[PDB]
């Protein structure tokens, strides 16, 4: 449906810039997000990594449409408790690193009609609320690594997205 774009690029480290309102236009790229994801199997995704510079996410933890969630810019207003899992990235693809997360999150967002919501998640939820809001600010799971072990990841990339 989209593009989705691969590390190294640009626009997967820039802090995009907040939907200034939840119109059909929107609901269209989130739709679109939404078919980008699940065509390639994944259970997040955010607008950067499809080449738009806005602050909307599409998250979809069991991957059958039966508890989707759409955050548009969201905010993290308080968590506790400490996790990790081995986390991977459709941006980044073909790696997996243990990325250290807060257990529990509770996040203010816009939903796909533009009404609030304020939700509380824990487990394998809030770990995904937390990386994909950290492609709205341009961060990226590698960040979390050495310089050395991300440039390695980098230099991999670069070659693959060649050799496409
Ligand atoms: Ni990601």
């Amino acid at each position: 449906a989209l593009n989705v774009l691969i590390y190294p690029d640009d626009h997967l480290k820039v802090v995009c810039e907040p939907v200034t309102e939840v119109n059909d236009a929107i609901r269209k790229i989130v739709d679109d997000m939404f078919d980008t994801m699940y065509q390639e199997k994944g259970i997040g995704l955010a607008a950067p990594q499809v080449d738009i510079l806005q602050r909307i996410i599409t998250i979809d933890v069991e991957g059958d449409k039966q508890n989707q969630f759409v955050l548009i810019n969201p905010e993290i207003l308080a968590s506790e408790g400490e996790t990790g899992i081995e986390e991977g990235c459709l941006s980044i693809p073909g790696f997996r690193a243990l990325v250290p997360r807060k257990e529990k999150v509770t996040v203010r967002a816009l939903d796909r009609d533009g009404k609030e919501f304020t939700l509380d998640a824990d487990g394998l939820l809030a770990i995904c609320i937390q990386h994909e809001i950290d492609h709205l600010n341009g961060i990226l799971f590698v960040d979390y690594l050495s310089p050395l072990k991300r440039q390695r990841i980098k230099e991999k990339l670069i070659k693959y997205k060649k050799q496409i």
